[PDB]
């Protein structure tokens, strides 16, 4: 048949935003996760939403759970293209279950025969009308996306054991002792919070979890759970439908909990090989094109030149001779005369003072870096002014600047 | 008075093209982004956009960075297709439903900063058919322009339109009175104009300016009164780029510390084709060595290796592998240097494939051989003359 | 001073957005929704910086604003920000502005004008901000003189020979009237222009007292004539109007009498609005919708139609239709007989229906033979029937009914 | 293979050619359809090749300028017998880097899912696909009529034979050329580069490269019932080319009726065209207070009638028709100003009349046929040069 493009066509997709779980502000000090600045000219939902794009689903729902302005400029600004008459539209969607539940009625208007469930706060590249064929193949009711992950780092995610035809057999949500993966048990099988389902089967399934006063009203923690048990849920290896230009690779994705997965997946793209391809045609990823002026390189206050190693300037930049290395520098950041810029992550309209010296750190969105201030060299002392992951990465919010007398306007 | 803002909207700017408004400038622009961007700025939302012949680049650009009006809230952007009257006679249909009190006339071959809105108050106030932007210009070069003489209050006594003998003016003789081929006109008049022309040179300049001028009807507007530019006390930026010396002059001075054309400007922002580029990449070379970059941009897309790169501009997706030497040199879009590269002094056009090893910018003659060098010592490279040479362009 | 073209991009307008559709959100005009008209006013003023506050996050307000007003390449300084509200009896108006107050302080404007997002009028805003910087106030507000009856439900002020507010009351009881004709009294348009940072001030100051509601005309407003710093502007020094002898046309369309009111005004020969202004026009989401489809009865006869307005999408077999509106996608059947209703879109009406004198609301579906607006007690009983004698029709009312929704 | 959805993202579709822009049913304009079959395909890049004609760029830039061209969609003017067309801007076609070519004719009116069109095209394995569709023996020679085996392999092709070859399965009907073809997209950049290069051909598909190809073996049919889309399965498949007037009167006319062949409303496959903001349809009383009547027609945005009796009828954006009016089976473009008292019968009025008080159309045959263009059949046409001449003052 004739079924793969079909599917697509057939289903919606709803990303549930909003949830904060980023230290990062964005400008009036609360920002959530799926907004988050990434790779210069990214933030994190635009990769789950371009997804949908390539997979052929262009109806999206985006769910915005505590009134977020960012994220829904965002939208605003860089998804309202669609034109409605062709079965294509991101809608905005106002407050893990409970927000779908809340819009129930809109989504039923949709008349969707197959639901996406996505996760907007991840970084990753999937054609999810691959997925959609082999719900559509193993016919289940819901079907969940799943990939071997370390086993101490198991306890973050959803641990799930299948059968020979990957129906799920079991499922524990976030548990603190992770069952090992069965055979070759060097990590536990975690599920990626990617589901689909029966457009009726879901209805109904959410109706009855809204009434249950002890349910969690969460996929994971209530809803999933559930679902196995009555044998209506089926598992997808990650690697049957993840899109990557090298095929001897490892699956792509990075859930940018911890501010070192942060400041190390940023990073990575400075690299001469990145392990994320932003560069692939055939699979691009969508945001908001901002206008910004080419990356202007001057010399300093000496007259010397800047040099560059194995990093990335976007728009609107201005740099003034220093040295940059390893780094990644967002829209409009200033860097002034006699810097050393080291490792780090300096999120878009950064201002760097002159003679500073910054090194594996995260610079947040307008932080005015004051002139000789020095970061990443005294553990202590950088632990004292801001906050010092454990293995060594420091985040500069702007906030923690105003704490210590340094005006941020 | 409500007279400042209304005067914009009962207007409509037609911008004459040949391509040379399809030009790269400034890393992300096009010429004729500054021409229709102040038609924005000064509250004219209807442009007509004439092609002198169809231009692939130019209609797409107008499509891609300049389609984005609604039409029902009186904005828009007409391809026009086609003397320089001769253009808007064709179109002269189309033109008058319109319905335009005055028309602007514009030429989208220019870079520069103006507010039309105050030209309007100033052509109303005046009370003329037909004003005509005026700035001085070196008398040995007023050859090339037409150049009017005025009274006290500047109604056109005389005009002549590329003159052989370029009058000085009275009271500064080093240079003269040039017309910018910017005019502003009462519609109605402009029909009237157009249609007793077509019945006879087809030329704004070399007729109907000279006959508006004959009737007293013809004043003129001087260019600093509407001119927009951060610093006040310093001379109105206009520059025609025609020559390649003028054009890697005009974009290098955009590198600068200090550039007499501010793209910086939140007040008068120029508006163009928002192209979706990931950020300018720099990576080491072979060697493991870092780069080195000396008052230079560089574009979305780039991706650089080492190398030096010094007073240049680099446009997007621009590729620079690793040992090169670039100096006061500008590379168009996607243009690709091989390894071990020293440019000096040049212009390298779109998509050009630099071998590995070739210097350029160095041995005048050998440059001149190979390519075109300009008599003050500017080189040009293109596809055709790469092939020339017999290196493929793939 | 060329000053009229300078303001408005030194300007912001902020539009305040108060069962399920939120009243800027109420379909108008056949394509329209309530809000197009102020956010259309500010772009052809010339102020396309525009903030539109929700104290209720309406889907379909969010909705409307992102399907028709996010075309707007913000690099040029133009946007539509969607500004949330997280909600004593006066309801809060200020407060909302509060708790953006740090976002539109980012916009760095000279000047911010308040509107009501609610009301169906033209106006030059450029008009109020020169007025408004001519009279050097600090605050000016929108004034028309309205019925004294009707007056009670207006904030109403006393000015003095150079437009000065000397007096100024929200809701009296008692309205004073005007010295020149005591049958109308001097109303405020909710339409108000500030200096920036005046207003960032004022309230900043308004917050933190506990005795103030929060309300731009019971406390505000009063607070800045006791400074005397309040001007008025009168409206027809703004008002844009493609008849200049007619009276200034602004509607508050809070009651359904209203709404049907201003709804079928569209349809009468002449109507008192001109939504075919060119010079003035008026931006909304655009549907693509087929033409409006004309076709026989079940008895192969002609319909009949007058002094009516059918929106894209309709399809009406026969009938008659007469001093009705009739939305996007609405069907009517055979034998049907439609006069002075207002059909919102994708109703279905049965066949051997009579309408008269109601509101239909969106995708109601009216059974075969069901009859409206001619027993005035029945009517009453089944729906909502007005004082005036218009009747409104829910989905759920037709629900209660047993006639099935779907 | 497994996805099929790709093919389609492997493919650029190249619109030919005043008569694309005709306006259609009201609101479209007759390539609409085509690159809206693009769209519903799965092809969102498209290489329209104008002229320049004004309409046809406006019409693009409006309604088909909305595109995100980093997703790898677009529809980008292209300028320039037809072959040659392509063959001036394949370096930019080149550039598009595409597997397939899907070469269309932007001046007909049909529904087809070009993705199945794709498939039909992989799994026969052929370097070209020619879609076919069975044609009046009468009027097949005026196509490009081809004659097959078993396996829809062409194996004679004869570009506008005036002795059109019969066909078995219908003696009443040949097999007709559709100008829809499907190409290896490295195949057809080579075939134009030796036409163009070498060959003093035409530079037209049927009359030289479509003949070529089938004396190589290497040119396939797609039968068009296999991928046309329609609301009715047991329904003729509907494709119209609108040259004779007469064909276009009908075509819009057809719309009108209680059940037309073409379904304007089907929500799965739907068409898009530039959407103009446009105030609802205008019903008011005519002079004399009195109703209007209206049967089997259509009122498109922005038309305003003043009572008037208006049937069979398409009235496209913006007429305007005054009292006591008689239009019948006519069909009037967007802007008509239509004076009072006139009685319109059986023809089709051009963009912005202006029709004088009084003035009667399709009764007096020969009256009719001496003011304008009749057709045989006994259709009107009315174009504002036709008015200027008979003396009435247009351009108001």
């Amino acid at each position: 048949l004739m079924l793969a493009r079909q599917l697509p066509l057939k289903s919606v997709a709803l990303i549930l935003a909003g949830g904060r779980g980023t230290r990062l502000k964005d400008l009036t000090n609360k920002r959530a996760k799926p907004a988050v600045h990434f790779g210069g000219k990214f933030r994190i939902i635009d990769f789950a939403l371009s997804n949908c794009i390539n997979s052929g689903i262009r109806r999206m729902g985006v769910i915005t759970q505590y009134q977020s302005h960012t994220l829904v400029q965002h939208i605003q600004r860089g998804w309202s293209f669609f034109n409605e008459e062709m079965n294509e539209f991101v809608d905005l969607l106002p407050a893990t279950a409970d927000a779908v539940t809340q819009n129930l009625d809109i989504i039923r208007a949709y008349k969707a025969e197959y639901v996406v469930i996505l996760a907007g706060d991840h970084i990753y590249k999937q054609d999810y009308s691959r997925m959609l064929i082999d719900h559509v193949e193993k016919g289940a009711r819901c079907t969940v996306a799943c990939m071997p992950v370390p086993i101490e780092e198991a306890s973050a995610f959803g641990v799930m054991a299948v059968d020979e035809n990957d129906k799920i057999i079991e499922f524990v949500e976030k548990p603190a002792n992770p069952p090992s993966m069965p055979n070759d048990p060097s990590k536990s099988l975690a599920s990626m919070g990617i589901y689909v389902f029966d457009a009726d089967y879901l209805y109904e399934l959410l109706e009855e979890d809204d009434r249950d006063e002890n349910s969690s009203h969460d996929f994971g923690k209530d809803l999933i759970p559930k679902i196995t048990e009555a044998g209506l849920a089926y598992a997808h290896p990650f690697p049957l439908s993840c899109v990557q230009s090298d095929p001897d690779a490892e699956p792509y994705w990075r859930d940018v909990g911890t501010l070192e997965a942060y400041w190390k997946a940023n990073l990575d793209l400075a690299s001469v090989v990145p392990e994320l391809d932003m560069y692939d045609r055939n699979w691009p990823i969508r945001t908001y094109n901002e206008s910004l002026p080419p990356a202007k390189f001057v010399q300093d206050r000496s007259g010397s030149h800047g040099m560059t190693l194995n990093s990335l300037v976007s728009g609107g930049c201005v740099i003034s001779g220093s040295v940059v290395v390893q780094s990644v520098l967002f829209s409009r950041v200033r860097v002034n005369s006699f810097c050393n810029i080291d490792s780090a992550v300096l999120l878009p309209e950064v201002w760097v003072g002159r003679s500073c010296r910054l090194r594996r750190c995260v610079i947040d969105r307008a932080c005015v870096i004051p002139e000789g201030m020095v970061i990443g060299e005294n553990a202590e002392e950088d632990a004292r002014r801001f906050y010092r992951s454990e293995e060594g990465i420091v985040l500069v919010t702007r906030e923690m600047l105003r704490k210590l007398g340094h005006k941020q306007e």
